């Protein structure tokens, strides 16, 4: 027995690959926690067992507070990225609460439900886009444009300005310690700018919205300027990005399991249940969100130096086999299917209700609307994207889209 310092490498959160599982696999089955070099150079810690990553989300040792980083990675992060520095999902207790108190009403099961005739119209008007009998990139159709337009109508955002809120998002959820800092600090200032002026507006006739809610939040007291653009980010970014890869990540892997395909077409009813083994198999966010210790600290017998990051691994927690029988087979049946996809504890998803939503309406249209959609290009061409955010997505994901029925 010898003892060994391997640290893991940077490409393992940056360039996965199409199956990253096994290697995960590997890592998990010697230890549930390992030095990994993410950022490149510093000391970080990566968990992969499913019960230390429930464990770590709710450990309030890991700090999501940005001036917790060391000072190269604080002043760092702060100068290039408005998503980090002022919103519940960068906030420890008290803060967390505080930043919380404004919104979390709008995003209630019971009240979220009452959504789901928009969203259906949204669902529509955009399977009603599609070229009959042609070709699209279901992405940039349809996954990222529909809860991007749900989220934007939830706050009173104009759908209009799309292209500039795509943008920002996919900009602004990158990495800002290891992401081109000139490109972040641009779409921070630009964001900031666009929404300034938007507030300024709305504040002058509140709308009964939740931006109207997030107004009165930061004319109160309860938020900051900061604050406010902050939540703002954090909410398109949350909004949208997940949910696009939920349906693209979705598709994909159902057309991968063709037969399973059938059985979601043959009774509809087993939709929300796919989406629960969608969530587990291939979650939209591979990793959780910022942590570092606060202090000197152990998990699962490791010792953690203070200002270290801690990388909780929510792909590697969905495949552990001490939780899931066959934990790499896909099974839309699979129940129950606790996971931790949607994360744990105080940061659990405020958005979970409304994404489980959006995926059950989007899953049904798409079934019910396109009766034999199928894959453009050979299942080897379909190409998982690369890059320093938290994502699990893909490129792009070219379908012919057969018949189309009327909504
Ligand atoms: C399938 C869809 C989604 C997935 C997989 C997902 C995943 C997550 C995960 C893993 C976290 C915890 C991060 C951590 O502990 O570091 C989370 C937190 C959060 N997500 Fe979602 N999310 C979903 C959809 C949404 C939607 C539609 C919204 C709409 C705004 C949303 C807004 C939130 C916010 C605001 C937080 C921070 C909560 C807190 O820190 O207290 N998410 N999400
Ligand atoms: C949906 S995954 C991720 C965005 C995200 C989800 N939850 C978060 C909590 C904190 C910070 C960022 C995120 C992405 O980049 O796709």
């Amino acid at each position: 027995h010898h003892h060994h310092t391997d640290v893991i490498p940077t490409e393992f959160f940056t360039e996965p690959g199409s199956n990253p599982h096994a290697t995960a696999a590997e890592y998990r089955s010697k230890c549930p926690v390992h030095r990994i070099n993410v950022p490149p150079g510093a000391d970080a810690y990566a968990v992969l067992g499913n019960k230390v990553v429930e464990e770590a989300l709710g450990d309030s040792r890991l700090s999501k507070q940005v001036e917790n980083l060391p000072a190269r990675y604080r002043d760092k992060a702060v100068a290039s990225s408005l998503l980090v520095v002022g919103n519940l999902g960068f906030a420890d207790a008290p803060k967390h609460t505080r930043l919380k108190k404004p919104i979390s009403r709008a995003f209630l099961p019971a009240t979220v439900a009452q959504l789901r005739p928009r969203i259906q119209d949204i669902v529509d008007d955009l399977i009603d886009t599609f070229p009959e009998n042609g070709e699209i990139d279901l992405l940039s159709s349809f996954a990222l444009p529909m809860p991007l337009t749900v989220i934007c109508e939830y706050l009173g955002i104009p759908v209009a300005d799309r292209p500039l809120f795509l943008e920002w998002s996919y900009i602004l959820s990158q990495d800002p310690l290891q992401h081109d800092e000139a490109e972040l600090k641009a779409a921070s200032e630009e964001f900031t700018d666009y929404f300034t002026k938007l507030v300024a507006e709305r504040r002058t006739d509140l709308r009964d919205d939740l931006l109207s809610e997030i107004i009165r939040a930061r004319d109160a007291g309860v938020y900051s300027e900061t604050e406010l653009l902050s939540t703002l980010l954090l909410l398109i970014i949350a909004g949208h990005k997940t949910v696009a890869n939920m349906i693209g990540n979705g598709t994909a892997l159902l057309l991968r399991h063709p037969q399973q395909l059938e059985m979601l077409r043959a009774t509809p009813e087993l939709i929300p249940s796919a989406i629960e083994e969608i969530l587990r198999y291939e979650g939209s966010a591979a990793w959780a969100s910022l942590r570092v210790a606060a202090e000197d600290m152990q998990l699962a017998g490791v010792d953690i130096p203070k200002g270290s990051f801690v990388h909780l691994s929510l792909s590697s927690a969905g495949r552990d086999p001490d939780v899931y029988d066959d934990p790499d087979g896909f099974d839309v049946t699979r129940s129950p299917n606790r996971h931790l996809s949607f994360g744990h504890g105080p940061h659990f998803c405020i958005g979970a209700p409304l994404g489980r939503l959006q995926g059950e309406i989007a899953f049904s249209t798409l079934l019910r609307r396109l009766p034999r959609f199928e894959l453009a290009v050979p299942p080897e061409e379909v190409a998982w994207l690369s890059d320093s955010s938290l994502s699990r997505g893909l490129e792009a994901l070219p379908i012919r889209v057969g018949e189309r029925l009327p909504r």
